[PDB]
């Protein structure tokens, strides 16, 4: 059997840190978003502590913009039963959140409080789109009790 | 003068609608989902726009024969973002199988793709192994031959 299991997936670029419209392509100029979700395995044995996205830019010039400030930069969203019950997506308080790292080619986040079995986190970071070269950015999520890796790779179309 | 973007959906329980997954118990099925989006500033429309996915890690296989309704289905949204037109499936006839089997499918739309138009592919997959599946999804046209490229991972607990 297994103990302990964390997923990741992209769920695409977006025009807004939240709701708003997908987009890519993006044309060089404009802020977009990248979004990510972490999920818990519904059959974890319990709480998984230290949950981490790591994102870093691989390829092309688009850069993560500003100094990393919540509701701005980036947001990060809990829903508490995941696709398992009717609880929505909602914010966290901004000290359940660290920024272990935020600079033009990688952003590091930990997520404090435990997540549950079954609940996911909804990431949001803003991005400045430059020049006609794809830009692609790899996602890690690690927890202390699932390390993984467990990695993506999303790919956006920079219009020149 | 032309461009194509793709996006990965993550992983679904259904064909079309249903909830996210991941990570997904051995011996279930699971969907991928994947967007390729024409540029809205696109000169014309583009033709022969393609959805190549393959498995670059695991265990996990695209299932069946490549039955439309069943292995796979594409939905159009002839507006995409710009517009309040929603995601419809296209006739049968529309998509060409160019491959299916269980480490590699290939997928054409026959009718142009209109500039700022998205079509969303939707693939049966088997969950196999406790060794996460890693899939490749590569999108190209005649016009913007790419390619362009996504990787998307799935957690199989075994
Ligand atoms: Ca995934
Ligand atoms: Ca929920
Ligand atoms: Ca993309
Ligand atoms: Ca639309």
């Amino acid at each position: 059997p297994t103990a302990y299991a964390l997923a990741i997936s992209s769920l695409g670029e977006f025009n807004s840190l939240t709701g708003g419209t997908s987009t890519d392509p993006v044309a060089e100029g404009n802020d977009y978003y990248y979004r990510f979700e972490i999920r818990a395995w519904e059959g974890s044995s319990g709480p998984q502590t230290n949950v981490t996205l790591n994102v870093t830019r691989t390829l092309g010039n688009s850069t993560f913009a500003g100094s990393g400030t919540k509701g701005v930069d980036f947001e990060v969203e809990l829903d508490p039963d995941g696709p398992f019950g009717p609880a929505s997506y909602a914010p966290v308080l901004s000290a359940d959140v660290q920024v272990l790292a935020w600079g033009p080619t990688g952003v590091q986040l930990r997520y404090l409080p435990s997540l549950a079995p079954g609940a996911t986190l909804r990431f949001s970071l803003r991005a400045n789109a430059v020049n006609g070269t794809n830009t692609t950015v790899q996602a890690d999520a690690t927890s202390t009790e699932a390390p993984g890796p467990y990695t993506v790779f999303e790919t956006t179309t920079i219009i020149p």
